[PDB]
């Protein structure tokens, strides 16, 4: 075989590059086309740090799943580095929630992307990894309100059950669970604690967690066992297993093994009604 030969690496040349992507929402992650294939792309790329950036296309090597956002390649023999990914058309789910038609996206398409999601974390902790950034902001939507997760920049392979991030680090309050907020501690229970807040995200179709509560003011809130509310229209199940995820301790916050087999579950159930339904008109 051909000496530099590396089953990641495309050629830069390959691809056309057009716009930011998300208004610019991502910082330097742009529209793209494989021209070989006409095949539209996500391209995330360095401005003019690097160690970070290798780390996360190292991961996306290592992590195949049907919900989870897909590497395609990258070009990291020489700068400007690109880290080439499959587009998802319907962009990412917080928008979509925020804009869709509730009729279209009802309560069993609610259920079935909180299936997807959990699905893919299923995954993930088998795999003993942590994302450290689930939000809604972080989901794709595709074509028959397929789910997949993304943005996998903090993502990492943990050695321990514990992974603790930089001295000095600062993280998205309203997403953190409190030992990451206090000790910089992280674990597959954090990204179970923010699986939990985007719930919440998708429960009120987009809705900014912790209404009116300052950010200075979160963590004592949570310390004293203030959580938010079952959103109107939330199936009690659901809110149940959102505030399981929002358990104080770690430890007593549910696996996602056991979060997909509960939504798997409603999810099946929901669907039977709403095929009855939609078989009526
Ligand atoms: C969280 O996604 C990411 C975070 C970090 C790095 C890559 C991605 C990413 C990979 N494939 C993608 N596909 C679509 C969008 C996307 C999201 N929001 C809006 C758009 C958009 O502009 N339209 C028009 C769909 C696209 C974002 C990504």
């Amino acid at each position: 075989g051909s000496p530099n030969y590396d089953k990641w690496e495309m050629e830069r040349t390959d691809i056309t590059m057009k716009h930011k992507l998300g208004g610019g929402q991502y910082g330097e992650v742009y529209e793209g086309v494989w021209k070989k294939y006409s095949l539209t792309v996500a391209v995330k790329t360095l401005k003019e740090e690097v160690e970070e950036f290798l780390k996360e296309a190292a991961v996306m090597k290592e992590i195949k799943h049907p919900n989870l956002v897909q590497l395609l390649g990258v070009c990291t023999r020489e700068p400007p580095f690109y880290i080439i990914i499959e587009f998802m058309t319907y962009g990412n789910l917080l928008d979509y929630l925020r804009e869709c038609n509730r009729q279209e996206v009802s309560a069993v398409v609610l259920l079935y992307m909180a299936t997807q999601i959990s699905s893919a974390m299923e995954y993930l902790e088998k795999k003993n990894f942590i994302h450290r950034d689930l939000a809604a902001r972080n989901c794709l939507v595709g074509e028959n309100h397929l789910v997949k997760v993304a943005d996998f920049g903090l993502s990492r392979l943990m050695t321990g059950d514990t992974y603790t991030a930089h001295a000095g680090a600062k993280f998205p309050i309203k997403w953190t669970a409190p030992e990451s907020l206090a000790y910089n501690k992280f674990s597959i229970k954090s990204d179970v604690w923010a699986f939990g807040v985007l719930l919440w995200e998708i429960a009120t179709y987009g809705m900014s967690p912790y209404p009116g509560i300052d950010l200075s003011q979160v963590y004592e809130l949570l310390e004293k066992d203030y959580r938010m509310e079952r959103p109107e229209g939330c199936p009690e199940k659901v809110y149940e297993l959102m505030r399981a995820c929002w358990q104080w301790n770690p430890s007593d916050r549910p696996s996602f093994a056991e979060i997909h087999q509960a939504f798997e579950t409603m999810f099946q159930e929901s669907s039977i009604s709403d095929e009855v339904e939609k078989e009526l008109g």
